[PDB]
């Protein structure tokens, strides 16, 4: 898995990240985004099931949405209304698990990318 799109962005703007997977088995995985902000433990961000259904983090205020394009082996994270506290390394992960509350847990996932840094600053 390879995440892309990180950079320096102004508060209030939006940013789209993507993650591309190798191989032929992309459609067989649910995909989840997590982040590691400086000085914090890993946080679940948002996930998408094999069928395309969104699973939101229990406290991230709806600002993070997700889509997948199976023909391109790619999943997308859209962050709206960026805040300084969104500064973090963002990771995407794959799991064979079906859509359920387990998609909000890191241990459910089998493969992880190397991450992409998002910095939000005025």
């Amino acid at each position: 898995l390879v995440e892309s799109g990180g950079g320096l962005v102004q508060p209030g703007g939006s940013l789209r990240l993507s993650c591309a997977a190798s191989g032929r088995t992309f459609s067989s995985y649910s995909m989840g985004w997590f982040r590691q902000a400086p000085g914090k433990e890993r946080e679940f961000v948002v996930a998408i099931s094999k069928g395309g259904y969104k699973y939101d983090a229990v406290s991230l205020e709806g600002r993070f949405t997700i889509s997948r394009d199976n023909a391109k082996n790619t999943v997308y994270l859209q962050i709206n209304s960026l805040r300084p506290e969104d500064t973090a390394v963002y990771y995407c992960a794959s799991s064979r698990a079906y859509g359920s509350s387990r998609l909000r847990l890191a241990d459910t996932y089998e493969y992880w990318g190397q991450g992409t840094l998002v910095t939000v600053s005025s």
